[PDB]
């Protein structure tokens, strides 16, 4: 979060920031404790707390009713489920303090506060601070060290929500379940119906199909992408050839004009015997061909102690890690062979390497190849993900004493800042600008809010957003409808809204058996004679059965748009391949705000593969533009 | 350099400081393995124009141009002919003031580096870097080559730097065993001094072995190595909760909690490889080390071994000094050491854990005089009491290449840093050349040799304690053989009241009077006098020394020295005296009375009998203010000279 908000285009001067007062008057509340101690949770710029507000800080382990601030003004842990499960359980922290790292990281990315001169062992230095620098901060544990009990996830949600709470933030996912055993969901039902939006985390299971958790309608679903960051080995060789490779040994290594060999017969470094063979090794740089595996070359490298190693590797597993324990590089493929060409071409080839460099790539955002993948197994019916942020290598604050990262085979290292990839962190981002949507306008609703976030996402990096695992442009069901553009958002023209009532249809048309449904539900609302599968949502998906023959299908989805900008829109079409869409009315007349006009999209499709096309209301008069992605995609196993 | 001028209370409030403006108008010269110019330490950020005086080159070379220079680093200079003399067959790499080994840019630092935000030694001793006089003119003068130093290229870059015009030298080398007519350092700083230029010199690193020093000469100031009152902790805390802030320089943020402990008789020693290579899951345990001598043999096995941390017993003086610490651990004294095992045996899983990167100014006592720091008296000169003076030489912070080793991590990682912690005489000269500096620009006027009066009269010979300064090779108060007159005491210094001043005629004089053949005297004084029908050994200098033959009978022996004194302040002083022990002294007149650069002279009187160096002084004491001008007194015997 030293560059993030750069990335975003988030600044002082205009757009979400300024409009919003970085959200100083809005609270998010995060679901493993925190550090309270850390620059990140200090409450130098905070004006006072706001009168809403009467969350507790609850006193325990290490913990005591001061620890809270005008920054992190709530703190809160539940633990009965542990102790229910076992009383004969000794909780060693007691308390919200975060023993694992993980809730302090997502509590800083998404409100932490301007935390000057910290780095991760000098990369990424800088400036840190929450997408939403000024936004409150409610903490509410119900991960600890000794278990993880769903039903105290549930007790926590219900309590953030209780307390009031503008946003909600949760970094965890579980799969194989159906909605009525989805904790998260059931939670988050019950969130929505308060008007409270939740972000959850799409999960890092991916890229296979129908890979992600946390689908449901009435969340916020993200996904996570790379950032223009990179961290560099700048490789020099003996012949003047210059290489801005990967690296990210946690030191400023001295490594210069020193001694190179390639040798076929180790060049494997899948083998310590072998590798134990070169002599001076503490003087010598290897090189590693690509074997697929350099967690397992690092590995083997690092126990046998040489100088360096230049690894050659295009593996994206490579790019997400901040495992790095023995100075070396990563190249791709073609600079590997012009390396191993110097090599064969010399006697006495050399090699300089430097480290902690940091440097703001193309393309960018590209989604994360692990990012789970739509669409939902808990409910194919709407497109997930819904919204692409960044989430590899975030940079953000950790507990001191606990490991950070590696040196050598023996040495750990701790530290206050770390960087840490997966939707966890890109969750924490969205929910943070969801937050300061709704400082701007405190009257939109949880669905306008994610609304304005998603019609009103980029899709671009100027080119389609690339895949990571296979370098073709990002699906919906990749990236949702695109990457968070903040700036945009705070004024979409149009947003589909939804209500409370329309969920209820929605969970009513599910068909569960009343009990099911009560779970589900589970006081928010009764067994509801209104079912309605068509839930207005910003988003489109196309459906098709794969047990058999493929025969022309078509869909026919309803949806309303409210004016949140007099002004008028037409349709712009982009039918998925293999299809046709058609919408009607092509056009769209607006009085005044808030006026609703509704409309009708059509597909006409077959399958065999998932197709993406959209439709865009651009305003005539005007610069608005309101997207809505389009995908087709087969039926899959649901839960 | 993050501390240090405040551990001499330096400060832009009041004091020396403020009156030399910290030193923007004084111009010092390193004679130096060179330079590393884009350090921060040299940049030019709060520096007004370059004094008009000064039109020294920027001499172009090896990775080197002529803009180069600034108004902090103003000159730039290298000399390499000894060595292509010596053979023209040589490649030299950097043929310029560039420095590829980073002793130059260190000791350039030390003396007048620029105020540098947020630097550290790999975490330790963090803070804002400055050289004891931030605004002083640098110019360097690099005589040291990778690839060779010569004598008469030492000879020559002083000589250009004397010619430049150059209010101070500072140079940390040194050599030892030969004659003053072969030592190139002496025959160089004899000429500086003949021109009022002062150069400060190191007193050499092969303590505590009495007559160790270099540098001994009646022209140079002679600068000993004190710690100051820093230390870098591990601090160590037991599964009991006992807590301990032992000592430890690993270089970087090392997690060690709630680990396993072991204390084993038979590899606590930590000597044998195979033996440590026995005990299991190494990764994860911490081994316990006991006190055997060979400290520095111990951190390699351990470091050979991949333990996770080791715990250390050493109360072993060479193990403070040093900055090698490549592996994860913490060194305790033998008390402490104690503790640690006890707690080990009487526990089945003792954990430990250890922090790092912990800097700490609440040392007692300090300063303390480095065991290494090279002994009087002077084998150059017995005549002359040497050291002059102390200051800090220990582990001190400075500007280093950022292209060259700094330190080490495990067994095959080296590190690199902009800044690094280093010790040694080396480090404690251009301490005071800075000093010797701003004092001369606070007083235009002043000699070398007033200078370095004002130091030595002014400085404290006690510690933070308020106790005399310690000798840490014994741990007994330290000699004037030992720290001169004692730590320096800048801001006092600018106001001596009473110096003890001479003048160029003063030292041919002197230099007369030891009897060379007239070849040797045209070595050292070459041409700044000629072959001085006035000769005269007993040169005006701020302290005293009384020497004793050892072959044969020991008897009664005295001693008279005459001293002339000018007034620098009306006043009157009364001597307060204090004889070395078994020994009596007694000075006339007993009182000096001043009108108003008065000088008046007296004469001290020694009866002393060998058999051992003992300690005195002579304190000029102002009747009606608060001026004290103190120095001491040293009785030694008369050893083998070069
Ligand atoms: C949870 O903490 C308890 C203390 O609050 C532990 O029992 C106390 O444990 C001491 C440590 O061995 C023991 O000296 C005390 O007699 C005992 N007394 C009480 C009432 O706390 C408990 O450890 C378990 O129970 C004790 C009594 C022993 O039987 C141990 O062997 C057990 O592990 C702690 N529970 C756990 C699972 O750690
Ligand atoms: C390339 O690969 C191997 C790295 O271990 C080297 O072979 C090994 O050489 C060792 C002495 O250098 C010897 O003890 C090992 O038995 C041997 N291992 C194997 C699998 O052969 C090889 O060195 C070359 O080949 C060996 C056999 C000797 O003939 C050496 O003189 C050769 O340099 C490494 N280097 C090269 C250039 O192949
Ligand atoms: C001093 O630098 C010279 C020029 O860079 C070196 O001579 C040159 O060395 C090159 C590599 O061997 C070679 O391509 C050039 O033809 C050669 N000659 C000239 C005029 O540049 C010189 O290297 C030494 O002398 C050469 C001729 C070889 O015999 C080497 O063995 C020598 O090292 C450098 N001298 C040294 C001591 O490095
Ligand atoms: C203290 O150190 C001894 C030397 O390392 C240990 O003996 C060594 O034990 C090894 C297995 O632990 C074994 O492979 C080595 O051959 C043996 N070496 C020597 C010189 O004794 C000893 O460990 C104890 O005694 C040994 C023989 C085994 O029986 C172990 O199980 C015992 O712990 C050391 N004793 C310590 C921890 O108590
Ligand atoms: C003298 O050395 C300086 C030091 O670099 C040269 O200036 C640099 O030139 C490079 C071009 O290769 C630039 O990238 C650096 O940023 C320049 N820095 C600046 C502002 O000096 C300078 O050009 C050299 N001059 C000559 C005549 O060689
Ligand atoms: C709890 O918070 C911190 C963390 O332990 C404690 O240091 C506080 O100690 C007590 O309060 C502070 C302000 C200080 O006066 C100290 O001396 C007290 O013992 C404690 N704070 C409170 C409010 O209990």
């Amino acid at each position: 979060t030293t560059h993030t908000s750069d990335f975003l285009k988030l600044n002082p001067s205009s757009g979400l920031w300024p409009a919003s007062g970085l959200g100083q008057d809005v609270i998010v509340a995060v679901l493993s404790g925190i550090w309270p101690e850390s620059a990140s949770f200090q409450d130098d710029g905070m004006p006072e707390i706001p009168k809403r507000w009467k969350g507790i800080c609850k006193p325990g382990t290490q913990f005591n009713a001061s620890m809270c601030n005008r920054k992190l003004i709530g703190a809160n842990y539940f633990n009965k489920g542990i102790l229910a499960n076992d009383p004969t359980v000794n909780i060693t922290m007691n308390s919200a303090r975060d023993t694992d790292g993980h809730g302090t990281h997502c509590a800083s990315i998404t409100a932490g506060n301007f935390a000057k001169g910290v780095s991760h062992f000098g990369y990424a230095p800088g400036t840190a601070r929450g997408v939403a620098p000024r936004a409150r901060l409610a903490v509410y544990k119900f991960s600890f060290n000794e278990g993880t009990f769903t039903s105290d996830l549930i007790a926590a949600m219900d309590q953030a929500v209780a307390d009031g709470v503008d946003m909600i933030s949760i970094s965890y996912g579980y799969r194989f379940i159906p909605l009525y055993e989805d904790a998260i969901s059931i939670a988050s039902f019950g969130a929505m119906m308060k008007g409270v939006l939740v972000s959850a985390s799409a999960g890092n299971r991916g890229p296979g199909i129908g890979s992600l958790n946390n689908g449901s309608p009435w969340i916020l679903c993200v996904a996570s992408g790379h950032t223009d960051r990179t961290f560099a080995g700048t490789l020099t060789l003996g012949n003047g050839l210059k290489i801005r490779g990967w690296s990210l040994f946690p030191a400023r290594a001295f490594v210069r004009d020193s001694p190179v060999i390639y040798n076929k017969t180790l060049s494997d470094c899948s083998s310590e015997e072998l590798l134990s063979q070169v002599e001076n090794p503490e003087n010598t740089i290897v090189i590693c061909d690509d074997n697929g595996d350099f967690s397992d070359q690092m590995r083997i490298i690092t126990r046998a102690r040489l100088k360096a190693a230049i690894f050659i590797s295009e593996d994206p597993g490579v790019f997400r890690s901040a495992t790095f324990p023995n100075p070396g590089v990563v190249v791709n493929k073609k600079e590997g062979k012009q390396v191993i060409n110097y090599v064969k071409n010399s006697v006495t080839p050399t090699a300089t390497i430097t480290f902690q460099e940091t440097y703001l790539t193309k393309p960018a955002p590209v989604v994360a190849a692990s990012s789970a993948r739509g669409p939902s197994r808990s409910y194919l019916g709407i497109s997930k993900p819904d919204i692409l942020a960044p989430g590899v290598l975030i940079l953000a604050a950790y507990p001191p004493n606990v490991f950070a990262t590696s040196i050598g085979t023996n040495i750990l290292l701790s530290t206050d800042y770390i960087l840490e990839s997966g939707t966890s962190m890109a969750a924490p981002h969205a929910a943070g600008i969801a937050a300061m949507l709704k400082a701007a306008h405190p009257e939109w609703s949880p669905s306008a809010i994610r609304s304005a976030m998603m019609t009103t996402a980029d899709p671009l990096d100027r080119k389609p957003i690339k895949d990571s695992d296979n370098n073709k442009a990002a699906t919906p069901l990749d990236m949702g409808a695109g990457h968070v553009d903040p700036n945009r958002a705070l004024d979409p023209g149009l947003v589909y809204d939804a209500t409370p009532q329309d969920y209820v249809n929605l969970l009513c048309s599910l068909n569960f058996t009343e009990e099911q449904f009560k779970t589900i539900a589970r006081s928010s609302a009764s067994h509801c004679s209104n079912p309605s599968a068509d839930l207005n949502y910003p988003s489109f998906i196309a459906l098709y059965s794969i047990e058999g023959n493929f025969t022309l299908l078509e869909q026919k989805f309803k949806r309303t748009v409210t004016n949140v900008g007099a002004a008028t829109y037409k349709a712009k079409l982009k039918a998925p391949k293999n299809s046709t869409i058609s919408v009607s009315p092509q056009i769209l007349v607006f009085k005044n705000k808030n006026e609703k006009q509704s409309y009708t999209l059509t597909i006409r499709y077959i399958g065999d593969s998932r197709n993406v096309g959209s439709i865009t209301w651009v305003e005539q008069n005007g610069n608005h533009s309101v997207r809505s992605p389009i995908v087709t995609s087969p039926i899959i196993e649901v839960w």
